[PDB]
């Protein structure tokens, strides 16, 4: 991922230079790692969002039986008694009962006599639609109905799961169970490499993640693997090697959290485009300001050039960027930038990539008072629900 910010490991020599030796560093996470390649490539991740084959449509299948027993009381009345009771149906009929509802036709649906009791047994099953979850680390089905939390039976095999009614079963609304999990897309990506060896992908929306601490992970049938962040992609030849403590769970693909790291990827493009623009405007209007100079600061760690103006003149030193994580671990003084391993003294208020000490002692950093990459960059991490299993217990 990216830095809050990078710093020199060391600074040696600041040999000087021409305006039009100025840089605009090309800023590969990838290449922390070793792997200046990108070639485009298609993976396998979640759906986006709401995943419909996560649930599981079926319905409930009662059996009821409605007697009459419709006697003459003796007072040359007529009188009925009404007896309700149960049964237990089989799936088969469950089936054909429910294909029956589904188009209309004939769903659902006495004499006297003198001195005769007549009896009507109306054997009816009753279909209401019930939809219950499925897990998708490993196929088992579950719902409150069932009386375990689980069901009975398990894909790709359901004839029926088993309720807490004896005479209840639950039927699925797709005996082939063949959608059930249908919950991925196809997303195109550009992977990094050096030569064979793979060090990660920018996913469809160019978000850069790495391959490193990446396990094993199979889910609802396909397998894939886990990458460090959370998130689950397969693709043909991942290089993963060490299946997850089932512990471990992948995160969901909520629609805000490919919008946000959208604005991430935009973000870096941006700066990329000030940092030419300024470049522009330094060679034709051939003034160089030092303020500006922050523009040209190597985002992602690596090897790189930094600058500064002194004597007059315009110069630079080649130097390795450390990775910055929390800004105090360059500012322990006021009035000193941690460099190395001294503070770095300041020729009349300047220092390199655009730093300065203010008026009132304090080191300005440029990107400290507003980053719009780093705000984001804060929002990501917030969009990022875990995708548990079942809560039904
Ligand atoms: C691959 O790694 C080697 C070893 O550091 C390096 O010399 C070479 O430039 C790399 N190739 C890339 C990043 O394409
Ligand atoms: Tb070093
Ligand atoms: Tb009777
Ligand atoms: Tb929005
Ligand atoms: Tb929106
Ligand atoms: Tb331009
Ligand atoms: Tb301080």
């Amino acid at each position: 991922e990216f830095p809050l910010y990078t710093i020199p490991e060391k600074i040696e020599k600041w040999t000087p230079i021409d305006m039009i030796h100025l840089s605009c560093p090309n800023n590969l996470l990838s290449e922390e790692e070793g792997c200046n390649a990108e070639s485009s490539f298609t993976y396998f991740e979640l759906k986006s969002g709401y995943l419909a084959h996560q649930k599981v449509p079926g319905f409930t299948c009662t059996g009821v039986v409605n007697e009459a027993e419709t006697y003459t009381n003796g007072n040359g009345s007529v009188t009925t008694t009404f007896k309700r009771k149960h049964f237990r149906p089989t799936v088969a009929a469950c089936r054909d009962a429910y294909n029956w509802k589904v188009s209309g036709d004939p769903r659902y649906e006495d004499s006297s006599g003198s001195r005769t009791v007549t009896t009507t047994k109306e054997s009816l099953l009753i279909i209401s639609p019930s939809i219950v979850e499925m897990d998708i680390y490993g196929r088992t089905l579950h719902s409150p109905m069932f009386p375990s939390g689980v069901c009975s039976n398990v894909y790709p095999s359901v004839p029926s799961c088993e309720t807490n009614h004896d005479y209840t079963l639950w039927l699925p609304e797709d005996p082939s169970l063949s959608l059930v999990c249908d919950i991925f897309t196809s997303s195109n990506g550009k992977k990094a490499m050096n030569g064979s060896r793979i060090c990660g992908f920018k996913d469809e929306r160019g978000f850069y993640r790495s391959l490193k601490g990446a396990c094993k992970l199979t889910l609802c049938g396909r397998p894939g693997i886990r990458l460090f962040d959370g998130t689950w992609v397969s693709f043909t030849k991942p290089d993963v090697h060490v299946w997850c403590t089932p512990n471990q769970l992948i995160n969901i693909h909520n629609d805000r959290l490919d919008e946000i790291e959208h604005l991430i990827v935009e973000d870096i493009i941006k700066k990329r485009e000030e940092c030419l623009d300024t470049l522009e405007t330094i060679l034709m209007s051939q003034s160089v300001s030092f303020r500006r100079l922050s523009h040209f600061r190597k985002l992602v760690p690596g090897y790189g050039k930094a600058y500064t103006i002194l004597n007059g003149s315009l110069m630079e030193t080649n130097v390795y960027y450390k990775r910055v994580d929390k800004w105090a671990d360059i500012l322990p003084s006021k009035g000193c930038l941690k460099v190395g391993q001294q503070c770095m003294e300041p020729v009349k208020g300047v220092l390199f990539n655009g730093i300065i000490k203010g008026p009132d002692g304090q080191i300005l950093i440029p990107e400290m008072q507003s980053e719009q990459l780093k705000q984001h960059m804060d929002l990501l991490k917030a969009a990022v629900f875990p995708l548990r299993h079942p809560l039904i217990s």
